[PDB]
């Protein structure tokens, strides 16, 4: 007590606590709602969250991330041999458990997924206890409905050894659900829709609510598409850009194309409330100042099929539920990237102009329902 509620996300972490019947949705040491589910080491130091998000492009092989996809699974399991041919980090065997290799002050360390997300967990508390002036224990964790009981086990174990006392683990879409209050019982079952697009996933759940009680009724989606997706499309434009007007290809230049992804993916935001963004990079590649602009309806021609994409899985969920679009009460949107005005466009047509739950920041609502359920728990 207080008791918060955390998102735990594969891109990025949220934390909220409920006070006056408010939920507070708690803002780091930099200002920033959401925190990047990223750990690195150096030769001096462990660094978390922005901190080790600033740095990544120097320090590949020690900079983690996406510690949410190896959490509870076994090293031979198809999604980790698969994962792994694209980290640039190093995961080990170890009797049939992956871990994490990477190098700390000059020595060969390894840890367990568990490890590097109580490290962004412990990152969480600390955030909440800055915010709230007193110690914070108890704590409401989400994870993906899709989630095991492995996979749940490991993510409470990562909450214990932050030094939280885990109230429960719940699901993502039933939090967001909670966000919004449709968890009051109305006297009669509802269907509710969540439609998650997040940096590195796409969640499609749907709900069936009555007296309170979440049943799961199908779920959809793609574990790898989010807006990182979308920041590869605008960062290979960029190049071929830079390409045609210096003669000259960035793309294996590691600190350049990191330096253009980061201004991609702020673009990607600014233009979610404005129809144009300006790229203003310094010195980008051999001194050459890269300074030009992208409008939105560029950025959504450069993604096209991607969005217009995330209608299959939403068809696919109804037909599982066996529910015709019109028997949805109520859509949710959640993840960063449904902030996109297209993405929004898309799903309200193929719902034929219903409105969609979306005053609550999509990055947030995950957590700002993990934080409701935690005083309900507390
Ligand atoms: N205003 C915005 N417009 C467009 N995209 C945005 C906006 N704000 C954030 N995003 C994108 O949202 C993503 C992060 O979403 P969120 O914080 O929900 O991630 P997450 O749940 O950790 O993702 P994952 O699906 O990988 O678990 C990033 O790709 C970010 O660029
Ligand atoms: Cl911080
Ligand atoms: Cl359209
Ligand atoms: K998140
Ligand atoms: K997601
Ligand atoms: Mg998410």
């Amino acid at each position: 007590g207080p008791a918060v509620g955390i998102d735990l996300g594969g891109t990025y972490s949220c934390v909220g606590v409920f006070q006056h019947g408010k939920v507070e949705i708690i803002a780091n040491d930099q200002g920033n709602r959401t925190t990047p589910s990223y750990v690195a080491f150096t030769d001096t130091e462990r660094l978390i969250g922005d901190a080790a998000k600033n740095q990544v492009a120097m320090n590949p092989t020690n900079t983690v991330f996406d510690a949410k996809r190896l959490i509870g699974r076994r090293f031979d399991d198809a999604v980790v041999q698969s994962d792994m041919k694209h980290w640039p980090f190093m995961v080990v065997n170890d009797a049939g458990r992956p871990k994490v290799q990477v190098e700390y002050k000059g020595e060969t360390k390894s840890f367990y997924p568990e490890e590097v997300s109580s490290m962004v967990l412990t990152k969480m508390k600390e955030i909440a206890e800055a915010y709230l002036g007193k110690t914070v224990t108890n704590a409401v964790v989400t994870v993906p409905a899709y989630f095991n009981d492995s996979q749940r086990q490991a993510t409470k174990d990562a909450g214990t050894i932050a030094g939280l006392n885990v109230l429960r683990i719940i699901n993502e879409p039933t939090a967001a659900a909670i966000a919004y209050g449709l968890d009051k019982k109305v006297g009669a079952e509802r269907n509710v829709l969540i439609f998650d697009l997040g940096g590195g996933t796409f969640d499609v759940s749907i709900l069936t609510i009555e007296d309170g009680i979440f049943e799961v009724k199908s779920t959809a989606g793609d574990t790898h598409l989010g807006g990182e997706d979308f920041d590869n499309r605008m960062v290979n434009h960029f190049i071929a850009e830079f390409k045609r007007k210096h003669k000259k290809d960035i793309s294996e230049n590691k600190r350049a194309v990191r330096r253009l992804r980061t201004a991609c993916e702020r673009a990607k935001r600014t233009l979610s409330s404005s129809t144009q963004a300006s790229i203003e990079i310094d010195s980008l590649y051999e001194g050459i100042d890269f300074y030009t602009s992208i409008t939105r309806a560029r950025f959504e021609e450069l993604n096209a099929d991607l969005f217009r994409g995330t209608l299959d899985p939403v068809e696919k969920a109804l037909r599982d539920a066996k529910l015709d679009k019109s028997q949805i009460h109520d859509i949710v949107l959640v993840g960063g990237s449904t902030r996109i005005p297209k993405i929004q466009k898309l799903l309200q047509d193929f719902f034929n102009g219903k409105e969609l739950n979306k005053s609550i920041n999509p990055d947030e609502a995950v957590a700002y329902g993990a934080a409701v359920q935690a005083a309900i728990l507390s």
